[PDB]
């Protein structure tokens, strides 16, 4: 018995087709993925195959104005056409608090939402009651197959779950689950989920029961043979777990933005154990037509957005792509950073921060680049896509042992691709990733504040820094418990997106560089 | 026989008291210098001494509007109101060309103007005869003085003085006329001149015959014991050379911007050998009061002058001294050449320029931040005085690396070639050999989606956006003058300056790193 999963993680309302580093589409003969395209893939294979799954791994929700405007409708509506099986909930489903996921998604897609480890309390519990599962049963042909969901256990630190959510170990939670269907008998097992790829890896070890692994979470690009594009891969596609109860267990994941299908086959035996497993994520490339009934669909609900003008000119490329900003210097990072400084100077009339020359910025908070190509032109919708939050660039003051504490959670797990890796501003820092944990950070200079010309010097531990940054970090997301818990005074400052339109418009044309404000020894 | 030597050199038209940094005066009292304070000194001086002289040793002229707008003839009128002795030729004399000399300084000097090394060639000599001399005899009581005036024979590389005036060695061109002065008798000799205080020193050594010689365009500050300000000394006052004829000879030299008041005393026998000589530059605070009536005649002129609107605000000290940007990286220097770029891409070949140099002999004064960071007209002239323009240049690595060589080439002389920079990271070698010093240089790289820095090579081609002085060859940059691909002339740079202030509102340039030293 021959089972086709095709998976889909991380897509972050790409609903329309888009350009190789998932940026807005301008050459249509260029362009990838996209709900249309999608269709056509799975459309296909639903031909050709017998038992086929159609499941998303989370983060559907962010990411472009498609989200902006319509806030989870177009998930559930195009998710619906396309036919998903199932889907697990990921961090950024809570963007918009559970109000905004309740409302928008869980009460309209025709599909189960799971997740094993989230449980309510309090009120809510009787609310959202039955709205997500922690597992679901479904008929391929004539057999069925167990689906259990996860989400990643770091997620009140991401997004905005609320207080009436808890969220428990993965494993912990997933095992009685796994226990249940195995009673159930339920003999073949899918965890899907977004917690990333190690713990993906220590899920298909550890919860026995388990047959396959699919992730999402870290965009981790997985491959067997000569790659297609320019995703370069962690490891081979399926990526084989030798479990602590002795069977191989697939992991699959298919990187970001709609721009590949995972597909992986997988024989089991009469009694559901995993015989053998290959594949490989498809590039949705323009070789695959847009479903034109899909793509009719788009265009019509693409006439509400296209409202979002020119706020300025580029003359090189903003690389806000995560497989950058996540692992080292980015220009557009520096950009928003010099952004948020500058917007602040030109506030002169507030006296404690009108020489604030400091700044720094979480990776994860930078959510796509922008291409210079298109007559160098920026607008609002590019800008959007980068920043999508609405939150605002606020001012704390710090202690030098706070900031040291922050830039070693910073790199404090380097190398999984997440968010907490800090983008900067008046500030020069060398991580050196061969010493321990809490102990990478062998040079950290700053903008002297008190002295007449701004120059660089080496922190101190006992002095005083004041720092802009997103409210998100004020507030400790990212796990940067030490700012908010240390901080010595935290005031809020203007619109995230705001701030940096300003800039642009002000500047007129903007070029920003890699210039050595962050290196690795 | 007492002599007393008064001098100025390097004063660059501050004419009105100045801030300690030498920028424009806002509390007046802290304010120094000016024409009015110096004139109440020396005025206490020739009251209590019988033999005083009052010498200039070149550049009065440019910087500040005073001389943009009144071309010299302010230093005619105030020099003459000072009675000056006797004043030799600086290089910043020809910024205005031979015609802005003859007028309005040299018609209208009531003293003798000096320089000895300078000779006129063709149809100018004619028209230039007798208005300069090689040297003057003056009476000092019952005694004559001569003196021998030199000008740096870099001049033709740093200001405009045109292709008929021919500048010779100083020290060879010095002796015939300090022999013609011993036929003549005369046995105290002083050279007075603007040269830098180190050829000053070989003059004292190699020309045989000079008892004491007055020096400026290096901004020599020389003192002994403890100085009374910020300056400090880069040796005793007076420097004591010990001549090829086993003689001491003084040699002096007294900052600049008429910030102090050189003060030597000089003891002579009956042969016009120095026996001694003792002084100190006089630090002209505010413990000296302005002279009532040249302080009315400057504010009836001042008038004329009055800039203006504010064109934005800085919210940093602007270091714009010569003694940053002659000798590191400086913040003006990085304000200067970011917004020599930022103009070039918003107003194509030249529209990814990234790349800039700047000698720092371009940077003519600070401004200061703690004025409500207002920055004015007048505040930005006094920094870039030439009008000259912005260019855009092509150039081989080789020739890049060639001019950063020669920006290190002798330093320590505070001399003009040292070079601010944008889109570029150097590193410096001091230890190492002259043309051998550069042991870094990395520029953003031009074929690329996003800027880097990447180790420039030499036989790659770049894009430099520059001073137009320097893609002539001034400073002694003959390298790019000779070995440059392309040559486009751009915007004025005052105005690029200017426009960008007003685009940014607020400015806060740092010192980044951009040069470093091993
Ligand atoms: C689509 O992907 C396949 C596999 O890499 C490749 O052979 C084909 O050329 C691609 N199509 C286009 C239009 O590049
Ligand atoms: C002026 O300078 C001298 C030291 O050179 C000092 O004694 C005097 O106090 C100064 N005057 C003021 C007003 O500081
Ligand atoms: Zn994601
Ligand atoms: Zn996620
Ligand atoms: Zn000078
Ligand atoms: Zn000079």
């Amino acid at each position: 018995w021959e089972l086709t999963i095709l998976h889909t993680n991380d897509v972050h309302s790409r609903l329309e087709q888009t350009s190789e580093d998932s940026s807005k589409c301008v050459n249509a003969s260029r362009c990838m993925g996209g709900v249309a395209r999608l269709f056509t893939k799975v459309q296909q294979i639903r031909r050709a195959e017998p038992n086929v799954l159609l499941l998303d791994a989370g983060d559907q929700y962010q990411g472009t104005i498609w989200f902006t405007v319509y806030k989870g409708a177009e998930v559930a509506h195009f998710m619906n056409a396309l036919r998903y099986d199932a889907m697990a909930l990921g961090n950024h489903e809570f963007d918009n608090g559970v109000e905004g996921l309740i409302e928008p998604l869980l009460k309209e897609a025709k599909f189960p939402i799971l997740s094993a480890n989230i449980k309510a309390k309090g009120p809510l519990a009787s609310q959202i009651s039955g709205l997500y599962l922690p597992y679901k049963v479904l008929p391929v042909g004539d057999e069925v197959v167990g689906i259990v969901g996860y989400t990643s256990k770091e997620t009140p630190f991401l997004s905005n779950p609320g207080t009436n959510l808890v969220f428990e170990d993965e494993i912990t939670a997933l095992q009685p689950e796994v226990d249940k269907l195995k009673t159930l008998n339920v003999n073949k097992i899918i965890a899907l989920g977004h917690s990333g790829f190690e713990m993906d890896k220590l899920i298909a070890q550890k919860v026995r029961g388990v047959d396959v692994v699919v992730g999402g979470h870290s965009n981790t690009f997985l491959y067997t043979g000569n790659p297609p594009s320019k995703e370069v891969p962690a490891g081979k596609y399926p990526f084989i777990v030798t479990s602590d109860d002795g069977r191989k267990v697939p992991v699959v994941q298919a990187y970001a933005f709609g721009k590949y299908l995972g597909y992986l086959k997988i024989e089991f035996d009469e009694r559901g154990n995993v015989i053998s497993s290959h594949g490989n994520p498809i590039l949705l490339n323009s070789s695959i037509p847009e479903d034109p009934s899909i793509k009719a669909d788009i265009n019509k609900w693409r006439i509400k957005l296209d409202n979002y003008q020119e706020l300025g000119k580029t003359i090189v490329y903003l690389d806000g792509s995560s497989q950058s900003c996540r692992f080292r210097e980015c220009n557009m990072g520096n950009l928003i950073c010099d952004a948020m400084i500058n917007n602040n100077l030109r506030h002169t009339d507030e006296m404690f921060w009108n020489h604030v020359s400091m700044c720094i910025l979480n990776g994860g908070g930078i959510r796509s680049p922008i291409d210079e190509r298109n007559n160098g032109t920026i607008t609002w919708e590019n800008l959007a896509a980068v920043l999508p939050f609405g939150g605002t660039f606020d001012l704390v003051q710090l202690k030098g042992s706070t900031l040291k504490k922050a830039f070693e959670h910073s790199v404090h797990r380097y190398g999984q691709s997440t968010g907490e890796f800090l983008q900067v501003g008046g500030i020069h820092v060398v991580y050196d990733l061969s010493r321990k944990p809490g102990d990478r950070v062998v040079k950290l200079d700053v903008l002297c504040t008190k002295c007449r010309v701004p120059s660089y010097d080496p922190l101190k531990m006992d002095e005083v820094y004041k720092v802009i940054l997103p409210n998100f970090l004020a507030n400790g997301g990212d796990g940067f418990q030490m700012i908010k818990d240390e901080l010595l005074r935290h005031d809020s400052g203007d619109q995230d997106i705001n701030v940096v339109s300003t800039y642009i418009s002000k500047m007129k044309v903007i070029y920003p560089a890699v210039e050595g404000r962050i290196k690795f020894s």
